[PDB]
């Protein structure tokens, strides 16, 4: 593997090794005035556009788009598919620019066949605050793919972020690139087991039969939290503190204003859930997850696999085993067939006793143009859409 794109970047090499006294840029001292203001070159008949997320039919679009063409698990048997709520939900956050929504058309069809996105945010590594693009929904149209058009999209956001006086970004992917600050398995509890057996998800064998797999994972309709409700308005203050006093303690995490709080954490059906605790006007205790169903491709009964995928998780009244077993029955509470969660912050913890399984595969966390130390997941403490 030769990363003739990758290596021309400000990214460690494969082999690059730094000691935790390493924290910064590679390339420091940026100027906006000396960033290219001409945008980079497609291939003859494909231009840019720029998408209106907030516009129906451009989302539209971009969700037909990653609906088609977006990414599969290991064997092509699911695929991502995100809603067009979703997508407005996760494109439209605190101060985002409309023009980190990067859409590439075919010009003899009008067609969408390229997208690539940002939002802005600050993002703590290693107990310093940088501003970053966070990036996410590369994808290019599977009949175009190994033309070299990824590279494109990429600086063509970079140049537009740089425009911005942003010099960083975070990403996450499945694929290995130059090079992890951190790597983190995911990890599945199974809702619906008769429904994941059907269609591949899981497995049964002569020992566990379908009604024994059925009893092990059957969970108990009543809450160890009692009070946990959907939030509301009037719990941001309260998450804001409960949340941003937890996060403190990881390597890598996203240092949230009021505002991004209200954003990211109030309930959106089918999009985002968030439950708290509260106790004497107090929010002490908090559970959230995201919907991300993936289309199963050519099962003959099943469309649809809806999953819920753990978001942000604290507790102070109960055990963290205790407060996960709270989020799986509220997944369960709202239809999802399976909870998804990553070996980051304290997950790991309660993986066994919960009754997760192992994946398939690892997700990747990337910063562009940052130097440091990686570090075990645990110690990750920021979860990407
Ligand atoms: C200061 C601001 C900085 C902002 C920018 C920050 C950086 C953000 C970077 C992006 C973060 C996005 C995070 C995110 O969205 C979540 S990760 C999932 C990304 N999307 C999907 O996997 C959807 C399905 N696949 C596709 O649409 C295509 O396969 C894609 C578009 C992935 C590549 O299209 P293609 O037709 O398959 O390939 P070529 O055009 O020929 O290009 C090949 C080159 O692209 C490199 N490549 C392949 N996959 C990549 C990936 N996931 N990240 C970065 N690079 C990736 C690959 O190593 C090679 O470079 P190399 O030759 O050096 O190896
Ligand atoms: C079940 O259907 C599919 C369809 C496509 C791919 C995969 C495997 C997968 N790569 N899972 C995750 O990345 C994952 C697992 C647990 C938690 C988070 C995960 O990734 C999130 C979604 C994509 N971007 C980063 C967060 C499964
Ligand atoms: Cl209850
Ligand atoms: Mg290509």
């Amino acid at each position: 593997m030769d990363y003739k794109f990758w290596y021309t970047q400000p990214v460690p090499k494969i082999n690059d090794e730094f000691n935790e006294s390493v924290n910064e840029p590679f390339i420091s001292d940026n100027k906006v005035e000396d960033v290219r203001k001409d945008e980079y070159k497609l291939p003859p008949g494909y231009s840019w556009y720029v998408c209106d997320v907030k516009d129906e039919k451009d989302r539209s679009e971009i969700y037909t788009l990653l609906t088609d063409n977006y990414v599969e698990d290991d064997d092509n048997i699911f695929r991502f598919n995100y809603s067009a709520e979703f997508l407005l939900w996760a494109l439209t956050s605190p101060n985002y620019l409309k023009t980190w929504h990067i859409g590439v058309k075919y010009d003899a069809s009008n067609k969408l066949i390229g997208f690539i996105s940002a939002i802005p945010t600050d993002i703590c590594i290693h107990k310093r605050t940088i501003k970053m693009a966070e990036v996410n929904f590369l994808c290019v149209h599977k009949t175009l793919r190994s033309k070299r058009l990824a590279p494109v999209l990429i600086k063509e956001i970079t140049r537009r972020i740089n425009l911005e006086n942003i010099w960083q970004a975070i990403y996450t992917a499945g694929v290995y690139l130059p090079k992890p600050v951190s790597d983190a398995r995911y990890y599945h509890r199974s809702i619906n087991v008769k429904k994941l057996i059907e269609i591949g998800f899981s497995s049964l064998n002569s020992r566990l039969t379908m009604s024994r797999a059925i009893k092990l994972y059957r969970v108990e309709d009543t809450l160890n939290i009692k009070n946990m409700r959907l939030m509301k308005k009037k719990d941001v203050e309260g998450v804001h503190k409960l949340l941003g006093s937890y996060l403190e303690q990881f390597n890598l995490y996203a240092v949230f204003t009021k505002e991004e709080i209200a954003h990211w954490f109030l309930p959106i059906e089918n999009v985002i859930y968030t439950y708290v605790n509260e106790e004497n006007g107090k929010i002490k205790d908090m559970i959230s997850f995201y919907s991300l169903p993936s289309q199963i491709l050519g099962n003959d009964k099943y469309s649809t696999l809806n999953a819920a995928y753990s978001f942000y998780n604290v507790t102070t009244t109960a055990t963290f085993k205790q407060l996960m077993q709270d989020a799986i029955l509220l997944a369960k509470r709202n239809n999802f067939d399976v909870f998804n969660a990553l070996e980051v912050m304290q997950n790991k913890s309660v993986f066994e006793d919960l009754k997760f399984g192992e994946g398939d595969g690892s997700l990747k966390y990337y910063l562009y143009n940052w130097k440091c130390a990686s570090f075990a997941p645990a110690h990750v403490g920021i979860v990407l859409l």
